[PDB]
């Protein structure tokens, strides 16, 4: 099958976040004898994959940097990074940031500059600067474009050309219903017809050469697509979730702390309700959608900031202590010395 | 001001669950040098507290069953209870309810029977069977009636002889929405005038005679009748917690620990948010709403038994982990360990 990169990427602001390495390109680096693709970042990462993993045969990268100030970085031998990232990475990511850095200080920002380790060509992909070419006979569309207000001038270019059927996709640079309210605007064209396009989301919630994983987001694309999706990411990526759109979000944004904490909280809270009371799920469930809700109008009602001059956090101390029981007990007691520290 | 307790309770539950002790009740005991305080329970605490330690000398309690089978066991002696209380009360509590467990078996329920330790005589409570002379000229009227459609039968007939602005309380056994309606019934009453009266809760959260604590609901009283009320509380029960009506639920009934774990979330990323990145608490706020709102809906969507089957609990684990700094971190280990058990 046809896979069209769309967006290569650029090293520059994984490098300035101070906090990235590539464990996961190492690692996929080691599994096909190929050490390139241990400096692979972004898109071309999961490319590497996709192709060296998953078998996807032909594989096309369009981007205008191509023909800009396309920068490869050689000064680090990838065996060197391959070596350090089997010990420690930080004995190598300094450098590497430091250099990053320097050469990001002049760079003009992506279309017009981008910094990569290894080229693409490299990899055995075929790089063009022509979106429209690249998307022709795509079956699996990975977009990876900056964020806001370009992206719909940057699609609507190529979208007529888009194959019927294909499957088309984008990272954390846009949500979900955004994205496909693009391809929406072009719902009743009859020769190309955008309505069969299968949109959802291919996204690392990380910086792919990092995290092996990917986010496929539910909720427009038909099932056959996730499931081939989610396939080749498993594959691929090493874990896949596939997951509503909705929570796409909630669960790869700043906020996912609090979805994890939540979560947690409601799985617990569910089985010590069902195994230890043994009441229905459905008992637990009303109960639990009552707390959500309130806790979450009382934050909207009086500000996240003020939530305390209202509910004072010791008010839960005296009575979820009789709920410490069954699998609510692993979490409580962590909950209980936290409205401890903050009780008035 | 007049106290008018309406409901004196029954033992018979607090033993039957196995699980209650006296401790509250001991240390009033020992506070004001009055030994019989130590065995009281239910409402008789509470208006021994408000008596001995807030000063509301005038207190009279109603309950039908004064007339009937109320039974006073008089096995333990006061001095041994409280004895027992100072290290460990299951010394004692024990054969306290298999004494309660057997009379139990046999009397009948409340109004018609009723388990005390301490005659509320004993404490220099006026004591009537007649409801309505217990409310006349009564400030603080303290409601304690049995769960149910009986509550509206009860209060239509002393509900005219309220005297208007009284503060009225109900506590674990009605909602204050449903309390509230009672008293709405009867609005537009012109030498009554219901429309005056402060209703709110005087709840425990948990049996008075065990924990020092009482929740008090807003939404329904004056700013100064919650402010009397939360004043009174505070000296009586030790420790008073003033909430919006719609939060009293949530915070002392089956889903306090769903409350507590997610409002522990809730301060903790805020935390994180603000004090580690620098952002306005509204830039945490409406993640923090997306996130309780999508994870809420999902839960409706699918059902709590059926979550896992939507969204994989270790999909959390490859994200939330970026966020494990600052306030979260003393949350999050705790539940990366619950995620990484529940995973697919
Ligand atoms: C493209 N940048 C990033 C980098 C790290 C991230 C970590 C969690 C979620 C989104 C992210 C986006
Ligand atoms: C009247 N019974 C109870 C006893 C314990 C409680 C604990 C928490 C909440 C309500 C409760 C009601």
């Amino acid at each position: 099958m046809k896979l069209a990169i769309l967006g290569a990427g650029c090293y520059r602001t994984h490098a300035a976040s101070g906090i990235t390495n590539f464990s996961r390109a190492c690692e996929v680096a080691e599994m096909v004898g190929k050490p390139e693709i241990a400096m692979t970042h972004s898109t071309i990462t999961m490319g590497a994959e996709l192709k060296e993993l998953a078998g996807v045969d032909e594989v096309v990268v369009a981007d205008p940097v191509f023909d800009n100030q396309f920068t490869v970085i050689d000064d680090f031998a990838y065996e060197d990074v391959i070596e350090a990232h089997k010990e420690d990475p930080e004995k190598i990511m300094p450098q590497i940031r430091e250099k990053v850095n320097e050469v990001a200080k002049e760079l003009p920002k992506p279309p017009e500059g981008a910094i990569h380790f290894t080229h693409p060509e490299d990899l055995g992909f075929e790089i063009t600067t022509d979106d429209r070419e690249a998307v022709a006979d795509a079956d699996f569309i990975m977009t990876w474009f900056p964020k806001g207000d370009m992206q719909p001038d940057i699609i609507n270019k190529f979208i007529d050309d888009i194959k019927p059927g294909a499957i088309v996709t984008h990272a954390c640079t846009i949500p979900t219903t955004k994205f496909y309210k693009i391809f929406e605007q072009k719902h009743g064209d009859l020769v190309t017809k955008p309505e069969t396009l299968n949109v959802t989301s291919y996204h690392p919630g990380a910086v792919p050469e990092m995290k092996g994983q990917v986010y496929i987001a539910e909720g427009y694309a038909s099932e056959d697509a996730i499931e081939t999706l989610f396939e080749l990411g498993q594959k691929a990526r090493g874990n896949a979730y596939r997951l509503p759109a909705e929570l796409l979000g909630p669960v790869c944004d700043m906020c996912s702390a609090l979805t994890a904490i939540t979560y947690a909280g409601i799985l617990s809270y569910r089985d010590s309700v069902t195994q230890v009371l043994g009441a229905p799920a459905s008992f637990a469930q009303m109960m639990a959608k009552e707390s959500l809700e309130q806790i979450t109008a009382l934050m909207e009602k009086v500000g996240i900031d003020k939530m305390e001059e209202n509910l004072d956090p010791g008010a839960l101390l005296g009575t979820a202590d009789s709920m410490n029981f069954g699998a609510s007990a692993e979490i409580l007691p962590t909950v209980f010395e936290i409205l401890e520290k903050r009780k008035k």
